[PDB]
């Protein structure tokens, strides 16, 4: 809080989004979502661009593409 701080996981938008400042529905949990009825966020719809939690997977490691 005063000291740890930083902005980064808070945001659950999928790569595309966060990378262009751009929340979307897309929760923590995108791939359940798919199972759920979700696919991907109204932007990758929108635009039609790809869905990924890509940012998520290089996150504790530096996962490739
Ligand atoms: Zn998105
Ligand atoms: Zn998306």
């Amino acid at each position: 809080g005063s000291m740890a701080d930083t902005r980064r996981r808070q945001n659950h938008s999928c790569d595309p989004c966060r990378k262009g400042k751009r929340r979307c529905d897309a929760p923590e949990n995108r791939n359940e979502a798919n199972e759920n009825g979700w696919v991907s966020c109204s932007n990758c719809k929108r635009w039609n661009k790809d869905c990924t939690f890509n940012w998520l997977s290089s996150q504790r490691s530096k996962n490739s593409s």
